[PDB]
């Protein structure tokens, strides 16, 4: 079997992408943030604190004839951005782009932090990292991919994120019409539960390529590209007026600037992020100060290849017995 679903930017800045997911019988369709940096499928629900819901579509397990309480299971998660949520767990039928999983753990939110409440376009998350990160206790649960893997024609999923445009998540097959040239595969470490790999280097604009190993994770649930301070300094030094601002929270630059591209290495191959992809607009409405799409990972403890980087490629998450990551231009 296979699945194919369209993923859509939640706003003008591609701050995140939402994908429709069918849950229960009859289907309840919720727009979920597919996150390869986490491993919980959680949703706004009929159980979520009333004052913490503001515009979101909710999952009502009591309206689903195939929902079953997973007795005594609870979950609690916190993300790299400071947000968090928690609640209880049902199993139900979950379908993504025509691909169906029965008995999927659907983690129902009792509580969500203010940033979740504040975003009416995201109805929850669907984790696609390794199941060892799943937060359900006392019985840890499997991600959707993991549950589906057996059924798939090939044990893979692919992320084809758009720049200011819809993209696609495919399950169980590689669409050879979706990328240019060939796919370069690279080794993955599963030891931290992430799709963790090692980039071979970088270039700033038309600059010479710097060969250097940069460990990082492929994280569709993170908006920006977070890299070592050396790398990031080297990038912003090419932008007149760019500065790191502690009051703002990172690098900002003149909104009048034209940004240089950023190239990252995948083995012997190169993925080029166009400069426009690195522009995240005014730090505040009307401001002439713009927020950068490449930021320091110093203080995160890990480098993150977030949407800014992934959307410049066709990315293959290969969940074979020995997982690997593939990158192609498109
Ligand atoms: C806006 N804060 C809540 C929110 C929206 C999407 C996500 O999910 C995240 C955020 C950061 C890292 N990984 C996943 O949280």
């Amino acid at each position: 079997s296979t699945g194919s679903a369209t993923t859509t930017p939640i706003d003008s800045l591609d701050d995140a992408y939402i994908t429709p997911v069918q849950i229960g019988t009859p289907a309840q369709t919720l727009n979920l943030d597919f996150d390869t940096g986490s491993s919980d499928l959680w949703v706004f629900s009929s159980e979520t604190t009333a004052s913490e819901v503001d515009g979101q579509t909710i999952y009502t397990p009591s309206k689903s004839t195939t929902a079953k309480l997973l007795s005594g299971a609870t979950w609690s998660i916190s993300y790299g951005d400071g947000s968090s949520s928690s609640g209880d767990v049902y199993t139900d039928t979950v379908s993504v782009g025509g691909l169906t999983v029965t008995g999927q753990a659907v983690e129902s939110a009792k509580k969500v932090s203010s940033s979740f409440t504040e975003d009416s376009t995201i109805d929850g998350l669907l984790g696609l990292a390794f199941s060892t990160l799943n937060t359900v206790s006392p019985t840890q649960q499997k991600t959707f991919f993991d549950n589906a893997k057996a059924s798939l024609d090939s044990p893979v999923f692919t992320a084809d994120l758009g720049y200011h445009a819809p993209g696609t998540y495919n399950f169980g097959f590689i669409d050879t019409t979706a990328y240019t040239g060939s796919i370069t595969y690279t080794a993955v470490s599963t030891k931290q539960g992430f799709w963790e790999w090692t980039s071979t280097g970088y270039a700033v604009g038309s600059g010479t390529f710097k060969s250097t190993s940069i460990d990082g994770i492929a994280d569709t649930g993170t908006t920006l590209l977070y890299l070592p301070a050396t790398v990031v300094s080297a990038y912003w030094a090419q932008v007149s007026g760019a500065k790191s601002s502690s009051s703002v929270g990172g690098y900002v630059f003149p909104c009048s600037a034209t940004l240089p591209s950023f190239t990252f290495g995948v083995g012997s191959a190169r993925i080029v992020i166009p400069g426009d992809y690195i522009d995240f607009g005014p730090i505040s409405t009307g401001s002439s100060s713009c927020f950068g799409g490449i930021q320091s990972s110093a203080g995160i403890g890990i480098n993150i290849f977030g949407d800014v980087a992934l959307k410049a490629a066709f990315v293959v998450f290969n969940g074979a017995t020995t997982p690997t990551l593939g990158f192609a231009s498109k």
